[PDB]
């Protein structure tokens, strides 16, 4: 069972590693003003390093290729965060059952309230859509068509889904809420 | 890995099921009045393996003793042979049932008259035979090997810890004349 991960996610994975909180604060200050993506790679790696200690799902080599902003209207934009990582699933007695490529696309919206010189920022929902999590099989020492692979892919999906809901989406919203209203207004500007 | 079985074997598997000791006593009385003894042995061994099923994901049932044979080695000594057959299923976490095996175990000890002496009951790995019948995960891949290895270790530790000692204990309960009468059949 993923009991250990479920209890860990209830507490917050940051209760297992003091450095997550520090990286969060580094991201806050950096956002006031290439490097932000580097700080995000660090935050996500450390969260996944804690998941590696609680589960046999080991997620390494975390990259954020490019953070994009697409204007949805004059006063709203989607903020897009593409994540890649290498995944290996291990079970007791069997050791390494499968190596996967992971793609996660986190999306959230920022809006500015219309008809005011003192605009309020609203950050929308961070939806954990199963279509946003992609797992590709690279290798299994048991054979690619073996049933262990399917169990491996399923276990990885559950872990990744639960840490998107429990950690990444909440921190994505928390980091957007740290932006001053003018900064958001300026960034939603020339998203057009 | 097998901690729970190892702790179980140190206590005695009969501390988990009051019926084992009753079946032991049934076998003792039944012997004094020398199929049926084999039926009591099937029951004793099933129950020991029912306890092992509670301590491990190695489930052993359909336990049979085809025929107990005694071959006279001299006028006052014989080899006593007990063939055991059983169906085995190994389960692991997340995978569930990984393999179904056929188990054959051949226990051998000697009984002599001095005073009855029962010889050692040797746990030879050649005396435990495990045959693959079915696997969800392929017949010759590494899942099966892990399954067969776990079953061997469990069966080996239960032979050493429970079956061989009970085999010796039951033979040592026979009086000298009983053994002389049974060796009577070379
Ligand atoms: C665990 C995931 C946390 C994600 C936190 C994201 C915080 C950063 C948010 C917004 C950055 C500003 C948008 C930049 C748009 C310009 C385009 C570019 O940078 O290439
Ligand atoms: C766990 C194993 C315990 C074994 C206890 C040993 C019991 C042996 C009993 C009697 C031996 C007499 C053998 C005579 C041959 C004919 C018997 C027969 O085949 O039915
Ligand atoms: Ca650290
Ligand atoms: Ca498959
Ligand atoms: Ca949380």
């Amino acid at each position: 069972v993923l009991r250990k991960l479920k209890s860990g996610l209830e507490r917050g994975l940051d209760t297992f590693d003091s450095t997550i909180e520090i990286i969060m604060q580094n991201l806050k200050t950096e956002l006031e003003s290439q490097e932000t993506e580097n700080f995000l790679e660090q935050l996500i790696s450390r969260i996944f390093q804690v998941v590696s200690r609680l589960t046999g799902v080991r997620i390494r080599n975390v990259q954020v290729p490019d953070i994009t902003m697409e204007a949805t209207s004059e006063n709203s934009a989607n903020v897009l965060i593409p994540i890649t990582a290498d995944v290996t699933v291990s079970l007791p007695f069997l050791g390494e059952i499968v190596d996967l490529d992971l793609n996660v696309d986190l999306q959230t919206t920022v809006s500015i309230e219309t008809d005011t010189e003192d605009p309020q920022v609203v950050v929308g929902e961070c939806t954990n859509n199963p279509e946003s999590i992609s797992l590709t099989v690279l290798h299994s020492r048991f054979g690619l068509v073996n049933d262990v692979v399917d169990i491996g892919v399923n276990l990885a999906r559950r872990v990744v889904s639960s840490v998107v809901e429990g950690e990444l989406c909440p921190r994505f919203r928390e980091l957007l809420e740290s932006l001053d209203a003018e900064c958001v207004e300026k960034l939603i500007g020339e998203s057009q």
